[PDB]
């Protein structure tokens, strides 16, 4: 009876439109059933070769991937709570499963195997990456380490896991430990109607039955859509002072104290490193990406000193209009008055209202315009699909992307109206296929790879059509340049393709690519027409667009740069236990990276809970090392011309060849010099965000 669920078939698109919520429970445990009696078949069996090895992993990846990755997608665009309640029922059992996978010996030992033969030599690039993100993976995990080792580094991994869940919870508690009663209206001015709703209701729930978002009571707090709206708006300078100090100050001493923590974390990090045979925890980190620790270092200090006279611009700009403003802060501006007064500037020079946006931005042309941007850059032709594949919803449209000569290079979905019954918000990339050799049908020699694309516009009525936010554009624009990387691959070993083994701080290069078209003057004036006026954009919007994006560029920059350097600081070049301390490390990067000193009592790093309890660790510098490439990346269409349209065929038609074509089988610093010509360079970056 197993037979009829949809889950368990051989579909050649999923069945999208026949899975409920009863299918996942049983499907899934069948699946997983199947799954591991093949892995135990594979282990049997295991040679190092491709056939006996690589190719049956492939087949026991990628089912699990797009069974897993189907019934995930629809709790995102057709949820139900029996759906999810199915699901986060069965998640444990394959997490459990994807852990028995990675830790197979009979397949690490095959593929090191592999690496030690002869035939290692005549492998191809793609392969040869493929064994080594296997061998990488299983190494870093401890899967190399002998039995004592392996304990001390269990031993060390629990003891982590331990340490960022008590570094959570110390921030967690001693935000929430903060509350502050406001009863004078006169202390209260400037907050917006939501904030004071969120305050109102926050004091209702700790008793005070009639506040009021009018009347008050307005209890107000530390946690972000409380602190975000106190340091934006209220003009109580008192109020701001008193929630910035306690903001900056979580987990800073006392019975609640990180401190100690951290300095706990560091060790264990270095312990492990050494483990493994690395250095320290940022080499470990860094034995994963594009970056290395020096270029890394080298990178960051680049973008600092470049970012640091903008910043100290920015500061003055801001003394100047408060001057102006007759406020008596003037002259006086210290941190909890910064974010106020950029506010009020943005609010005075910047701003660009947005209902005066909208008119111009239709989702219907938006897309056309997308898919044009992508035929001149790329070569490709997106054409309606609909009907050749089974969907969810009447509106989910089906397109494929056909190649110069007629020949479907890869399909894609687009769901792009919201439903906030069944539907998550936002925009989103997904993944339905990989390109793969292995995966194709007989008689075709590749598995074409297949992509979701999400957006949740208001659908058209009467008149009006979908309208967007430049934002929302912005978005699509991003998250089809994930999509292009997918859809436009030419690997064909399927683990290697797509998008799958860029290293981290790569795969954000082609996104935030697409994302400066929406700048571009031709691209955006083409997309930007009045629904009723057939007007283009005004020009004066274009301008008022542009100077937004620069805005606070220097001190913005140096805010991201102080997180960046730390991070790697102190799980490079800190000895935990040592001479200097963590306040130290503290004090000595904020000197460099922030124009204001900072106050004593500010703990920054007690709250810094990316490198500590979340995933960032030795990482943090990958936002800056992205935006470097694909502001390069750019730039070549710069240099070629950007009104040249032959030129920006060219350099498409390489960028196509390069970057989207090669995924993950290729270093992405090859692929990147492939494509630019030399190593990327903060110059680009810099200069479209005005710092130099
Ligand atoms: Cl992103
Ligand atoms: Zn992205």
């Amino acid at each position: 009876t197993l037979s009829s669920n949809p889950l368990l078939q051989n579909f050649d698109f999923p069945p999208f439109d026949s899975v409920d919520a009863h299918h996942v429970r049983p499907g899934i445990r069948a699946l997983l059933q199947q799954l591991e009696a093949e892995l135990e078949q594979l282990e049997k069996a295991v040679e190092p070769s491709w056939p006996k090895l690589v190719e049956p992993l492939e087949k026991i990846i990628d089912r699990l991937s797009v069974v897993w990755g189907m019934i995930n997608h629809l709790k995102a665009v057709k949820d139900t709570p029996e759906l999810r309640a199915a699901i986060e029922e069965v998640q444990p059992e394959k997490v459990k499963f994807q852990l028995r996978l990675g830790q197979s010996k009979p397949i690490y030992n095959a593929f090191k195997a592999i690496r030690e033969s002869p035939d290692w030599n005549s492998l191809s690039e793609a392969r040869q990456r493929l064994v080594e993100a296997q061998i990488k993976e299983a190494v870093l995990s401890g899967i190399a380490l002998e039995d004592d080792k392996r304990e001390e580094f269990n031993k060390i991994e629990q003891e982590l896991e331990k340490l960022s869940h008590k570094f959570s919870e110390n921030v967690l508690d001693a935000t929430k430990k903060f509350e502050k009663l406001i009863t004078d209206k006169k202390e209260i001015e400037g907050l917006p109607p939501s904030a004071l709703g969120l305050f109102a209701q926050a004091a209702v729930s700790k008793g005070h039955e009639t506040a009021t978002a009018d009347t008050g009571p307005w209890l107000i707090t530390l946690d972000a859509p409380s602190y975000l709206p106190v340091m934006q708006h209220a003009k109580n300078r008192a109020l701001r002072e008193e929630v910035y100090r306690a903001y900056l100050s979580r987990a800073s001493s006392g019975d609640l104290d990180n401190t100690a923590i951290i300095d706990q974390i560091l060790k264990l990090r270095l312990e492990k490193a050494k483990l493994l045979g690395y250095r320290n925890y940022a080499e470990v980190s860094m034995a994963t990406k594009m970056a290395t620790v020096e270029k890394a270092d080298e990178l960051l200090e680049k973008l600092r000193s470049a970012s640091w006279d903008p910043a100290v611009q920015d500061i003055e700009d801001l003394k100047s209009f408060a001057k102006n403003q007759g406020a008596a802060e003037a002259d006086s501006l210290t941190h909890w008055d910064i974010t106020f007064w950029s506010e009020r500037l943005r609010e005075s020079k910047y701003d660009i209202n947005e209902e005066e946006l909208r008119p111009y931005f239709s989702l219907p042309k938006v897309m056309d315009a997308l898919f044009g941007l992508a035929k001149t850059l790329f070569g490709i032709d997106v054409v309606p699909a609909d009907g050749v594949a089974p969907v969810w919803n009447s509106d989910v449209r089906f397109y494929c992307v056909k190649d110069s000569s007629g020949n479907p290079t890869a399909y894609f979905y687009f769901d792009p109206y919201s439903r906030p019954s069944e539907k998550r918000d936002g925009a989103w990339m997904d993944e339905v296929f990989s390109r793969s050799r292995v995966m194709a049908q007989k008689g075709s020699s590749v598995r074409l790879p297949v992509a979701q694309m999400v957006c949740n516009q208001t659908p058209p009525v009467g008149d009006k059509p979908s309208l967007m936010t430049f934002r929302e554009v912005e978005t699509v624009f991003h998250e089809f340049g994930h999509a292009l990387q997918h859809m436009l691959t030419k690997e064909d070993e399927g683990l290697v393709a797509g998008i799958r083994n860029i290293e981290w701080d790569a795969v954000e290069l082609p996104s935030q690519f697409m994302e400066n078209w929406c700048y571009h003057r031709d691209t955006l004036m083409s997309i930007a027409k009045h629904y009723q006026t057939g007007e283009t954009l005004p020009e004066n919007v274009y301008k008022k667009l542009l100077a937004a994006r620069t805005f606070r560029a220097g001190s913005l920059s140096l805010r991201q740069l102080k997180f960046a350097t730390v991070d790697l600081e102190l799980h490079t070049k800190y000895m935990p236990g040592g001479a200097e301390t963590i306040y130290e490390v503290d004090q000595r990067v904020s000197i460099k990276t922030q124009v204001i000193p900072p106050l004593p009592e500010d703990r920054f790093l007690c709250s810094f809970s990316h490198i500590f309890a979340g995933g960032y660790a030795a990482g943090y510098y990958s936002y800056k090392w992205a935006e470097v490439l694909s502001a390069d990346a750019f730039s070549a269409f710069e240099d070629a011309g950007l009104d040249d349209i032959k030129a920006v065929k060219e350099t498409g038609q390489r960028f196509r060849n390069t970057i989207l074509a090669l995924g993950g089988g290729k270093a992405p610093l090859k692929v990147f010099v492939e494509f630019r010509g030399r190593e990327p360079s903060p110059e680009p970056l810099l200069r479209h965000n005005g710092l130099l």
